[PDB]
RNA sequence: AAUAUGAAUUAAUGCGAAGUUGAAAUACAGUUACCGUAGGGGAACCUGCGGUGGGCUUAUAAAUAUCUUAAAUAUUCUUACA
């Protein structure tokens, strides 16, 4: 059915987020999912959102909150810069270690009631 | 006692022409107007108290914005590729 397809659509895959797109507090990790469009689609203002992104946007990365609003605009910011922070961390090749010597969370360890 | 008539006597008002004394109202009408009420004054009107808008909704910024392969690759593409 159409409902089944919609639930699995790429737009459905992005978790609902209404966090401020302009946040001036302390940032410790990414808050919005970066959206990327290919160069061919960018030439046609196609991002896979509800409406065409304004042609003024030359970046290929954005973050958004609402597909449409009462102001008849998309709420988005044309930035994708948290990906470069992650890739620069990867280039520094420093593994993240636990200062408390806890078990690795990414391994299925056999824990006990200690 | 009622009804009708006339009535000394006396009250209110309309229209007509037509000047006079002011300039109260319509614009922020030159003191916002009007409602109720009270007092005062040649005349409109003036003043006090509250009410109404049938006057002020007539309302319109203390400005400041961001990084990924610009192309041998996107931009071309005509039912083709798959
Ligand atoms: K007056
Ligand atoms: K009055
Ligand atoms: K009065
Ligand atoms: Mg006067
Ligand atoms: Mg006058
Ligand atoms: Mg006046
Ligand atoms: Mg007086
Ligand atoms: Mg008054
Ligand atoms: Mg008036
Ligand atoms: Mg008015």
């Amino acid at each position: 059915t159409l409902a089944e397809l919609l639930g699995r659509s790429r737009i459905a895959q992005v978790a609902n987020n209404h966090k401020p797109l302009t946040y001036t507090g302390k940032k410790f990790h990414p808050t919005h999912q970066i959206i990327e469009t290919k160069p061919s689609t960018l030439y046609r203002q196609e991002w896979g959102l509800k409406s065409a992104i304004p042609s003024k946007i030359k970046s290929r990365y954005l973050v958004y909150n609402d597909l449409d609003t009462l102001e008849r605009i998309t709420t988005f910011e044309p930035r994708g810069g948290t990906q470069w922070n992650r890739l620069r961390f990867q280039e520094m090749g420093v593994p993240i270690v636990s200062n408390i010597g806890r078990q690795n969370p990414f391994f299925k360890y056999i824990s006990r009631p200690e």
